[PDB]
DNA sequence: GAGGCCGCCTGC
DNA sequence: GCAGGTGGCCTC
């Protein structure tokens, strides 16, 4: 019934090999497709494809299957074209017997003329399906969810008669994974020394620069005892009625659970015990290395951070021995004076660099030089940036290189007022895009003010951040939301896509856009840019683990073209707060995370309050002086990075809101020690700047869920602090210096934490507004020690945008423009795996 | 124009 | 329960 069709091929020990094999009426050779029924009859066939045949010498006849995925299992669900497949590296040798039939599964490669192909209508992307048999175009990973080209992996000569695609990247896997050593150096009494070894396809010689976890190693000076914030001391609670709203301990922005960077290196030596025969304990690899000292870490503290250098190192002859699995990396340090560049030009031009000028001694305390021992372009693509605003993405892109943005639409005049003026020579259109896009369909080559349309072929990198107005929501989709959707701004960008089709796509959108419906904006959109043809996946981004004092998670879906290299996500760059980088995404209970190892620990140090805006001089509420002087030059690595290189005598835009003189006066008695907001203000009688007067705040009624003050004093301020009583209008107090709403609603709103909050100089942002309200739900935005709200200028440092670049309109109209922009730190990230992208075709 | 006021859902 | 994520709309 089932039996082999010719004679053996290779013996191996306890199995006989096979080319093909006949089962009842069909007969299998190998590379055929085959399917396989699940132990569970209603589950769907399983499907694979057939790499090897042969004979077992106590089991029976076997097979080997490299299986398919059915794109249902993929993040898409049952968005996915219900006969796409898609390759994975999932193989097993399974029992001939299993084999329920024979399946046709082709190949749909993308033609040569792809990139022409595009036009279909949102309808036909959104849902349209192949029509045909099982095809599959597509390998996927599913740690990542990344939709990329099928491997190009060749056989070999002796290995090509039971070659699997799968057994042999994960063998690939395996070894990458393994760390080995390399040429030999000296063989000593205790141990045998290397030149070279190899960890995760990164190759360490002696004298390379070494990433260690902070606990890898200390330092000889000690780590002297900061004092400990003792316990809330007890306060007046008659003058401060409602600093009892204040009982948990968690600060807003804070940085004091920041981990610490991490430990830089130089590999002095590489080695391996030796076994009691001589030979080498090669699956024991150890490192001495030279220790690095970061400014912060020598006997003067945190504060010696303020000015140095991110990148700036002092040598050290101590010396630590570390296991080699603990390498997080490889990093370039050297001694800035023999360098053929300047320092500037050296940090700019590459990852992982650090210099180091002066040496470091801990016993003594000072700064000696270093010992003698420790010495030693492609074009940019043409950009269509679709709701641009002001241009922060395109601004970022542009700083990684990679793109010259020829292209904008932004409808609000304003900000397209703005980008006109920081990209002349690029075209920035001010109507609806899809008026745009069906101009360009029916034909037109300019729009109704003479500016030329972009065409096949000129737009070579689309990027943008559409609104999801009207179905912004987690409830699951329905008709009404559904059409809504397909009629959206998503869905607009997603045609762009398809009709430019250009070698690079960026969609970039608030966090939740990846649980939005359910996660279904989400999977509708991978699942119109895999019908498009296009690799394509997503992840998760703080923006202020790229260089930013804010936190501000996006999420970002990036696509490649057929015949590119699919991007990956950039690993963080800064240490920053664990509980503001939780970037998983879970999808109909799948769990997802992007390509980025650095979860602990970063090469870099987390840029403050104090660092974006330490240099800006003070003023007052209401300064609307547009051109003032720096009165100074920058302090930090940051402002100097932000200010440029050419002297600026001139400071723009440091410009605040005025606020009225109520909220003047609450803003000036909030305290200024970290953590302070309106449960700090005191509950007393001040005149206004207008001759007004603010007045007590009365509790009028009995919280029985938060008591009485310590003097019996009651804590509602309202009816409806009882169970089912109705707030009382009489119970409504104006004007009164502690704002009423605030403990009105207190209970149900986390006591309204943050509102009239002040910034914290060693703490960061939080998430940069269009417009800063002290009572608005991210009330966050008081100075950290003038009595303001923050000014345009640093709502843009909080952003990472230079000083030079240019806004417009009134003072609502540039903070909107802030607001409303990718920081370009963030952009430059992405952009510069892009470039690593660009520089990797094949 | 600006200021007061403040529901609903999710992840842990 | 705690923390985060979303402006908008009444009313003057
Ligand atoms: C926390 C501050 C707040 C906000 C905010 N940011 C809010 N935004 C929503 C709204 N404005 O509809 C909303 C707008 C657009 C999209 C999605 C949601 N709504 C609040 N609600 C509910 C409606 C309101 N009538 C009473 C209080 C509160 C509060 N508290
Ligand atoms: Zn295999
Ligand atoms: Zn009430």
């Amino acid at each position: 019934r089932i039996s082999w069709v010719g004679e053996a091929v290779k013996t191996d020990g306890k199995k006989s090999y096979y080319k093909k094999v006949c089962i009842d009426a069909e007969t299998l050779e190998v590379g055929d497709c085959v399917s396989v029924i699940p132990d569970d009859s209603s589950k769907p066939l399983y499907l694979a494809r057939v790499t090897a045949l042969w004979e077992d010498s106590s089991n029976g006849q076997m097979f080997h299957a490299h299986w398919f995925c059915a794109g249902t299992d993929t993040v898409l669900g049952a968005t996915s074209d219900p006969l796409e497949l898609f390759l994975v590296d999932e193989c097993e040798d399974m029992q001939l017997s299993y084999i329920h039939s024979k399946v046709k599964v082709i190949y749909k490669a993308p033609s040569e003329n792809w990139a022409m192909e595009g036009g279909m209508d949102p309808e036909s992307l959104l849902e349209g399906d192949d029509g045909k048999t099982y095809f599959y175009q597509l390998w996927y990973d599913q740690d990542y969810a990344r939709f990329e080209s099928p491997p190009k992996t060749q056989p070999t000569e002796d290995n090509k008669f039971k070659f699997c695609v799968s057994c042999a990247r994960l063998a690939e896997m395996r070894q990458k994974e393994i760390p080995r050593v390399l040429e030999q150096l000296e063989d000593l009494d205790s141990r045998v020394l290397y030149y070279s070894a190899t960890k995760n396809g990164i190759l360490y010689r002696v004298g390379d620069g070494v990433y260690l976890p902070p606990e890898a190693f200390t330092f000889n000076i000690k780590l002297s005892s900061p004092v400990k914030r003792p316990r809330k001391e007890p306060v007046d609670e008659d003058l401060y009625p409602e600093h009892y709203r204040k009982y948990s301990d968690y600060i807003k922005g804070s940085n004091l659970d920041a981990p610490e960077p991490y430990r830089i290196g130089r590999i002095k030596e590489i080695f391996c015990p030796k076994k009691s025969n001589g030979r080498p304990n090669e699956t024991d690899i150890k490192i001495r290395v030279n220790k690095f000292y970061r400014p912060e870490n020598t006997h003067k503290s945190t504060p010696a951070s303020y000015h140095a250098d991110i990148n700036l190192l002092y040598w050290s002859d101590e010396e630590a021995v570390v296991d080699f699995k603990a390498v997080q990396g490889r990093c370039t340090v050297e001694y800035g004076e023999d360098l053929p560049e300047c320092v500037q030009v050296y940090s700019m031009g590459g990852p992982n660099r650090f210099y180091f000028l002066e040496a470091y001694n801990a016993k003594s305390k000072s700064f000696e030089d270093p010992p003698n021992h420790a010495r030693s372009k492609l074009p940019k693509l043409r950009t269509l940036d679709v709701f641009s605003g002001c241009g922060g993405l395109s601004e970022g892109f542009h700083q990684a290189g990679i793109s010259d943005t020829l292209w904008a639409i932004e409808m609000w005049d304003p900000a397209a007022q703005a980008f006109r003026l920081n990209n002349p020579g690029s075209t920035v259109f001010t109507e609806d895009c899809n008026i745009l896009l069906k101009l360009v369909m029916a034909g037109e080559t300019t729009n109704s003010r003479g500016q030329r349309l972009p065409q096949k072929g000129d737009v070579e990198m689309l990027c943008g951040g559409p609104p999801c107005q009207g179905f912004s929501g987690m409830n699951r989709f329905n008709s009404r939301t559904y059409s809504k959707f397909k009629n959206s701004l998503v869905v607009s960008f997603l045609s762009y896509c398809d009709y430019y089709r250009p070698r690079f796509f960026l969609l970039e959108n608030v966090r939740n856009f990846v649980s939005f419906k359910r996660s279904m904006v989400l999977k509708l959109t991978l699942r119109c840019l895999v019908r498009m043809g296009y690799q394509c996946t997503f992840g998760v981004l703080q923006a202020g683990q790229y260089g930013v004092a804010q936190t501000r998670r996006r999420a970002i879906i990036l696509a490649a073209a057929p015949g590119e290299k699919l991007p990956l996500f950039p690993e963080p760059l800064h240490v920053f707060a664990p509980r503001a980088c939780q970037l998983s995404v879970v999808v109909d209970d799948k769990k997802f995370v992007s390509n980025i190892t650095r979860l602990s620990s970063g090469p870099f140090r987390t840029i403050t309050v104090r660092d974006t805006m330490s240099d800006l001089p003070e003023v007052r509420n209401g300064a609307s002086a547009l051109e003032i002087s720096y009165n100074g030059e920058p302090q930090s690595w940051f402002q100097r990075q932000l200010r440029g290189a050419q002297y600026q005598p001139i400071l723009r835009d440091h410009i605040c809101k005025d606020m009225s003189a109520l909220v003047a006066a609450r803003m000036r008695h909030i305290p200024l020690a970290p953590g302070s907001d309106w449960r700090d203000l005191p509950n007393i009688e001040v005149r206004l700047s207008d001759g007004t007067m603010a007045r007590k705040l009365r509790y009028t009624h009995h919280d029985r869920k938060n008591g009485r003050s310590s003097s019996g004093a009651l804590r509602g301020v309202c009816s409806c602090v009882e169970a089912g009583k109705a707030c009382d209008p009489a119970a409504r107090q104006f004007n009164t210096l502690i704002p009423w709403c605030l403990p009105h609603t207190g209970n149900r709103h986390n006591h309204w934490a943050g509102l009239y909050g002040r910034l914290e100089w060693d703490g960061f942002f939080s998430t940069t507004v269009t417009n800063p309200e002290p009572m608005g739900k991210q009330g966050r935005v008081l100075h950290p020690e003038q009595h303001r709200v923050v000014s345009v200028r640093e709502c843009a440092r909080s952003q990472g945008f230079p000083d030079t670049y240019r806004l417009f309109g009134n003072i609502l109209d540039k903070h909107r423009q802030v607001g409303n922009a990718v920081p370009p730190p963030l952009a430059k990230a992405i952009g510069l795996e892009i470039k690593l992208c660009m520089l990797a075709k094949a």
